């Protein structure tokens, strides 16, 4: 397999469906990447069984303990965790800034160290070290922030390219900033493209602006990215967010909602989310969802999961989390197929009429 | 299959190996029964994969929530949890008493209600409602306690036998009390046998007396039970306890140690237990145990599990617990085979020289 190849097999409007080929495996796009030294409460085989092709490696926690160098000593994150498929590592910056300088962030994490850490973990897809601009932001602060990020983008690329083994086997994504301002988004897209990356993320959204605002910015911002490269909307999100995003040209997603929300009693369904802790589910013998193909909906009822979650049982987290990650993957498959058959617009309208 | 059949296929000294056949499945004896509306942090298929033939149903918690009647409404514990094999339910008394009267315990749980609850849960093996005598106990208090238990034993049998469906499909075990006193143990064994039960438990041990004392009492007490019926040592215990107990004629065991201890960082190994949280394991690429056949020892290292447990990760509990339950079952298989080939005494000496 090549180091990195993105091919689009079908389109409808702005939406695309296809594949990213990498040495460790093929990624079906639009893709949802579950967030992780584990994906909470799940074995990798379980994650794989749900249909995940790739997972997102939580660099900030790992960097802490057991540490990037230790994991490298132990053989890399893949071996450590037992996942042999692609891993996208974030740069550690979002969570750090959640003392700032041109060098990087003291809390010292810089683009160079960020790249080195992701290399030590053995990431397949490395993110450039950026700064997610707070919302709201004034045009000046938005610009100043973006401009620094573009500088950090160049250092990341140079850093990445300076390590032979990393450049030959991994891929590097660049991240667009510019808050909600078109001119700034364009300047950012221009800079990233001149540097050159394997993929392009849309940064700085899912920061408190709301869906209407997020979609308006995606409307002008995603066409600014190279068409022939994957488009990654960072930290999004709810089902309805992913559908609308795909409608605007996004190929990739990461979010903690399925996992976090799962342990909290929220289950995703085609008729919308439910909180299984509700008394209404105490004797409901139906599965979490009507149509879900997951193992959980195959073998346990609402009633059981309700009790487990009410009880604080670990098994509760496990089952809720497995269903939710399966549901997200099923969502992506439906997105992929509907695009493939040129029926995505209707799927997106049918999805929303039922989900809401 | 019959409602209940115990057959001994081999012996060595006091030790026996064989099978209990029941409608829901065969139990290989000596048996270890993992303790549970779940077996913490494990799916039933995982429990089964470790080699468990039967699990112990925690009546006291279930009785609380979601309640015995609700579970019956939902189809019984087997369906609820997703375990289709035999289930032994305790009577709820140990944990309750951990206001006393001849009727039962107010906290009101009586032999009659205890039996009814176990019936509502759909237990395959029902325990009589007893009172585990505190240790130490004077001969008078030991006697008074035992005598009440024998009375409660008779009510349990009558209760059980009064429900056609329960008597036709389940089995009933009686429990020996008498603290550490031989004469009292004999009187208890006599009473239980005159009433008649499908199996006989040795109650009132594993209460703070220590192994030397527990073994001395087992030495005279287990031969007091009917030879042709299974012998269940309640709430035991560590590996070394189970070996010595089997040496004295015990066929069945339950204990929380594998599960509890697992979530706490204690892993069982053939060279003795280890606490995986120890810094020494931070870069140890070996599996928890040298020879264990479990899936965990197949795929993850000490280092990884150490980090997970240090991190408070659910996956940590899951893996530690699966290994520990697998280790206990592997212990039982080795016990069963060694007995089968008449080499148990040497296995017990080889086990202890290595384990200690
Ligand atoms: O610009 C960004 N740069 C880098 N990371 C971002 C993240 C973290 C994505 N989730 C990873 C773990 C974001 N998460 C959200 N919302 C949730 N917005 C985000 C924006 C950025
Ligand atoms: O006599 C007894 N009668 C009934 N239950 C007993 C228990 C609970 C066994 N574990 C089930 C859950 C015991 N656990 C221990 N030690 C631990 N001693 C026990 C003695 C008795
Ligand atoms: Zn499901
Ligand atoms: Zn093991």
């Amino acid at each position: 397999r090549p180091r990195f190849s993105f091919s689009i097999a079908a389109r409808e409007g702005k939406a695309r469906t296809g594949t990213i080929e990498m040495k460790r495996g093929v990624i079906r796009t639009p893709a949802f990447m579950p967030v992780g030294a584990t994906v909470k409460a799940l074995k990798p085989e379980t994650v794989r069984a749900t249909g995940a092709d790739i997972i997102l490696g939580n660099t900030y926690h790992l960097m802490l303990r057991p540490g990037a160098e230790r994991i490298a000593k132990l053989g890399g994150l893949h071996s450590f965790m037992g996942w042999d498929r692609p891993i996208l590592t974030d740069s550690g910056g979002y969570q750090v800034m959640s003392k700032q300088s041109e060098e990087g962030v003291t809390f010292m994490l810089s683009p160079e160290r960020s790249i080195e850490i992701q290399h030590l973990l053995g990431s397949d897809i490395v993110m450039a070290f950026d700064e997610c601009t707070p919302y709201p932001a004034t045009p000046s602060r938005a610009a100043s922030s973006m401009e620094r990020s573009m500088r950090w983008a160049k250092r990341s690329r140079d850093a990445f390219d300076s390590r032979k083994e990393q450049a030959e086997n991994a891929a590097l994504f660049g991240i667009q900033q510019g808050s909600v301002f078109e001119n700034l988004r364009q300047q950012s897209a221009d800079a990233l493209a001149e540097i050159g990356f394997d993929g392009y993320a849309v940064g700085g959204l899912a920061v408190g602006e709301g869906q209407d605002e997020m979609f308006r910015v995606l409307d002008f911002s995603v066409p600014m990215l190279p068409d022939d490269k994957p488009h990654y909307l960072m930290g999004v999100g709810k089902p309805d967010d992913i559908v609308g995003a795909v409608e605007r040209g996004i190929d990739m997603f990461d979010c903690v909602l399925p996992t976090r929300s799962g342990r909290n009693g929220q289950a995703f369904t085609w008729d919308g989310p439910i909180n299984i802790r509700n008394a209404r589910f105490s004797e409901d013998l139906k599965p979490l969802d009507s149509e879900c193909h997951c193992a959980v909906c195959q073998k346990w009822s609402r009633a059981y999961i309700h009790h487990l979650i009410r009880a604080g049982e670990i098994l509760g987290a496990m089952l809720m989390t497995e269903h939710n990650i399966a549901f997200y993957q099923q969502l992506m498959q439906k997105i992929r197929d509907s695009i493939s058959e040129g029926r995505f617009s209707q799927f997106a309208q049918d999805f929303r009429a039922r989900y809401f």
